């Protein structure tokens, strides 16, 4: 009722779907969305905002400055590992199978997702094209492949380790122009997650960063 989907977790802290990433929901649009913050807690408060170097500008972000001029990285790893900016990832994608919610089946959402389940999207285009493998392109609707997403409970968190792509397949009905245009239709805008609105001036940033360390 938000427009994003989620994978529904059971008692043992197992998951599985499969869904099919979408394409551009425009000529001049992108499938995913790359989305840069930082989240920590200090002091009994939490800094939990969206970190200006998402569109390039390091300048805008006080925790970026403060990791920057205090070296952090070589004078206090630890501290570097709690305030290093996190990179995720956003995409539109159409729910094949979802067994804890056969509701969502057929439905379009907005996705979010890390660099584990990203780099097995990138996996199968940046293949060895030398050695005559084929890269494929898993969110064309035509040459796409469906991708299970498996959820385990490992050392205490949430392993994708078994989330993989299955063959290539067109998505059904998508010849369909009815079908096609309203897949096409329930598609957000991705830009929207890296728009100006979506980070805060520097000034508030750097007032709320600073209550947090304490200063
Ligand atoms: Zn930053």
């Amino acid at each position: 009722d938000k427009g994003e989907w989620k994978l529904k977790l059971d008692a043992s802290g197992n998951g599985q779907a499969v869904i099919r990433f979408l394409p551009a929901k425009t000529d001049d649009a992108l499938p995913f969305a790359i989305l840069v913050n930082h989240g920590f807690k200090k002091n009994g408060k939490w800094y939990i905002e969206t970190c200006s170097s998402t569109h390039g500008d390091y300048d805008s972000c006080p925790v970026c400055q403060y990791i920057s001029k205090n070296d952090l990285y070589n004078t206090n790893k630890t501290e570097y590992s709690q305030l290093k900016r996190k990179t995720s990832y956003w995409a539109n994608i159409l729910v094949v199978k979802d067994p804890q919610a056969p509701d969502n089946e057929g439905k379009v959402f907005k996705y979010r997702f890390g660099k584990k389940i990203w780099d097995k999207i990138n996996a199968m285009i940046a293949v060895d094209t030398e050695m005559g493998e084929t890269p494929v392109d898993v969110t064309c609707p035509w040459e796409g492949a469906n991708f299970v997403l498996k959820v385990k409970q490992v050392s205490g968190f949430s392993n994708y380790d078994e989330s993989k792509f299955l063959n290539q397949s067109a998505i059904p009905n998508i010849d369909d122009e009815s079908f096609q245009k309203e897949l096409f239709e329930q598609m957000v805008d991705l830009s929207e997650m890296t728009s100006k609105d979506k980070f805060k001036s520097f000034e508030e940033l750097n007032t709320k960063f600073n209550q947090v360390l304490g200063t």
